[PDB]
């Protein structure tokens, strides 16, 4: 057991929304990593001695990446950067690679060192040097990379992901999971925590509700239903009514869907498309908007909309925005962001290949 504090920051998106600028997305060939939208990172260190960065946390994603020394573009040279020549540890791989990614690609060459994530001890652990991050608005990023999370079949060629070698080499006891509590209050000291190795208690009431893992790439699971319910219309709200995939990604804040499912559900919610894509829902109305709920392993996790309701600074004008949008793929997914992660504690469990959920506290 080992204990990661994350920090949550403004997103890029966010902070481009407030002075009234949007980017559309997409559609995406599948779920894809975006700088604009990651909003929590926790320290790392690589090397020896060690060269600290920030970097986030990710679940839907597998790789390890970090600016290079060797990279001189603008996004590496406003960030923190990893230099091979200055570790005794660092092991020559030298193979080029490439991740598409939702804000531009990131590209760059394969190295190994020593991976260290608090008290834990990564060894020959391999990153990407990278030399290309797109794109725009990314140099006030208080992160530097990323570390991903995900199973190794979506890790680029040359990368064994952190916590995969953390397993090899025994560093987690028995326990094979770690655990993510994501605070999205602005107010408190602690953004959030990865617990690697073991399951807090103290971050969760109830029990927890395991789902199995569907597709081992993504932390894929398997959902019964999606719904709004409300005593103040003539019908509900039923989707996803045959069953659909979704997928946890610390990644993220907003909860992406079927665009037609979505739009729909935004439209009982009484919400109004936005040029920028997003719905705007009125402010003072917020109080009697139902709560949307995802059924899991024949569970209820609802979502109240003091959860999913999130507020932005236009110019004066303090606005409303639902935190639901429609995001096609051709293999259909629900991607939970934080407005799901945040309301649940999260464990990701690699013995069993499954996913748990109980109620944050
Ligand atoms: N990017």
């Amino acid at each position: 057991a080992f204990r990661i504090p994350l920090t949550r920051f403004k997103s890029v998106r966010k902070q481009l929304a407030e002075e009234g600028i949007y980017i559309h997305e997409g559609p995406y060939p599948e779920p894809l990593v975006n700088l604009l939208d990651v909003v929590y990172y926790g320290p790392i260190s690589i090397g020896t001695p060690p060269q600290d960065f920030q970097v986030i946390f990710d679940t839907g994603s597998a790789n390890l990446w970090l600016p290079s020394s060797k990279c001189t573009t603008k996004y590496c040279l406003h960030h923190h950067r990893y230099d091979s020549s200055k570790s005794s540890t660092y092991e020559a791989d030298g193979r080029n690679f490439t991740i598409v990614y939702g804000s531009g690609n990131v590209e760059g060459f394969i190295s190994k060192d020593v991976c260290r994530i608090g008290s834990a001890k990564v060894s020959g652990q391999p990153l990407g040097e990278a030399l290309v991050v797109g794109g725009e608005s990314l140099l006030e990023a208080p992160f530097d990379g990323i570390l991903g999370l995900a199973y190794p079949s979506i890790a680029v060629d040359g990368v064994v992901p952190v916590f995969d070698n953390m397993m090899k080499q025994g560093l987690l006891g028995e326990q094979n999971v770690f655990s993510v509590y994501l605070n999205r209050d602005p107010s408190s000291k602690e953004g959030g925590e990865v617990l690697f190795g073991g399951i807090d208690h103290d971050h969760y009431k109830g029990s927890i509700t395991y789902v199995p893992v569907t597709a081992k790439g993504y932390w894929q699971f398997h959902v019964d239903g999606v719904k709004s319910v409300s005593a103040s219309k003539s019908a509900p709200e039923l989707l996803c009514k045959d069953g659909c995939e979704a997928i946890a990604n610390t990644g993220t804040s907003l909860i992406t869907g079927p665009p037609e499912e979505v739009d729909s559900l935004n439209q009982y919610l009484g919400g109004t498309k936005t040029e920028g894509g997003q719905y705007l829902l009125d402010c003072d109305k917020l109080e009697s908007l139902p709560n949307v709920t995802f059924t899991i392993s024949g569970k209820e996790f609802s979502l109240r909309s003091k959860d999913y309701v999130l507020k932005v600074n236009q110019q004066g004008q303090t606005l409303c925005v639902s935190g639901f949008m429609g995001l096609e793929m051709p293999q259909p997914l629900w991607i939970l962001g934080d407005v799901f992660l945040g309301p649940y504690y999260t464990i990701f469990d690699r013995d069993q290949d499954r996913v748990g959920f109980a109620e944050v506290a």
